[PDB]
């Protein structure tokens, strides 16, 4: 797909389902900073400060967390979900986001948060661009 202009992601959250001892606060902050810069450079700026950034454990935590987000943050545009490898969490994020609450979500693997690359960040940006683009 082609790149869609006019996207500005002001209200967004991080839900980290990877263990904090593996994906620490500094990893999260660093990843967020890198994402802020590349999305900005591309003309789909994601603001540096998420409205919410918390750890959770297990697929069962997905629905309560997303409901909380929907109920707390008006105009929420995106939830970025960090996954610990291959996990039932992924299917649950898709079920809850797409079919239950109608919330835009984008998953990213823990390994790409611990150590980012421009390529993996670009992959993430393009996926988000498709989701929020209106075509």
């Amino acid at each position: 797909k082609q790149f869609h202009t006019g996207i500005e992601i002001k209200v967004w959250a991080i839900a980290c389902f990877a263990p904090q001892r593996q994906c620490t606060e500094v990893h999260l902050k660093s990843f967020t900073e890198q994402l802020r810069k590349i999305s900005r450079d591309a003309g789909m700026p994601i603001q540096g400060q998420p409205c919410f950034c918390k750890y959770a454990q297990g697929a069962d935590s997905v629905e309560p967390m997303f409901r909380h987000l929907k109920n707390t943050y008006a105009g929420l545009q995106l939830v970025v979900v960090i996954l610990p490898g291959k996990t039932p969490v992924y299917a649950e994020v898709k079920r809850v986001g797409d079919t239950v609450l109608g919330m835009a979500t984008q998953c990213v693997q823990m390994k790409n948060v611990q150590r980012t690359t421009p390529q993996t960040l670009s992959n993430l940006c393009l996926k988000i661009n498709v989701k929020l683009g209106g075509v």
